[PDB]
């Protein structure tokens, strides 16, 4: 599909057996998901943006389906106000910017 | 152009007559640039990011060229970690996401 940017590029994703809404975000190196209780090992991390830093848990090799496109990679989980699909996964679903 | 996402989508911009580098950021509603001198009146505003809220100067109807494409719109100036081009300007240059 082609997504215009008049509105936030929100799409449905599937992660940890749950469906969620997330932004397709070319400004995020990595994917950041709102607080959820994923199983398995994780590593603490701090990520910075406008307003400062938030503490997140880094999970590796997490499977996510974005608009029916499967992807697997690093997912950071923490108190983000929004689910963010970052470039580490956007490359895997074949997403590009075009103008 | 078509821009892949294996690297950060960084582009050269011109604003106030000066060249700068900025990130094409589909997860940003607004365009936020690092502290700089811009001609024109401005008004104090607040914006929130992943880490909280910051004070910005809002410049309206500002001329800005992005990778050779002209836009005129709102530019917020403040302590952002990175120059980001948000959807208010990405729409003006005809930018879409595609997968
Ligand atoms: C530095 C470049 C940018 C700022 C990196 N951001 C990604 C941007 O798209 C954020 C997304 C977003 C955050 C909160 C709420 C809504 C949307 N938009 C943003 O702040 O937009 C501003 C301007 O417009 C307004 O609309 C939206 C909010 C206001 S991040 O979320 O801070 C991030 C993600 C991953 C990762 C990091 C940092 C660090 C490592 C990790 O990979």
């Amino acid at each position: 599909p082609q997504i215009t940017l008049w509105k936030r590029p929100l799409v449905t994703i599937k992660i940890g057996g749950q469906l969620k809404e997330a932004l397709l975000d070319t400004g995020a190196d990595d994917t950041v998901l709102e607080e959820m209780n994923l199983p398995g090992r994780w590593k603490p991390k701090m990520i910075g943006g406008i307003g400062g830093f938030i503490k997140v848990r880094q999970y590796d090799q997490i499977l996510i389906e974005i608009c029916g496109h499967k992807a697997i990679g690093t997912v950071l989980v923490g108190p983000t106000p929004v689910n963010i699909i970052g470039r580490n996964l956007l490359t895997q679903i074949g997403c590009t910017l075009n103008f």
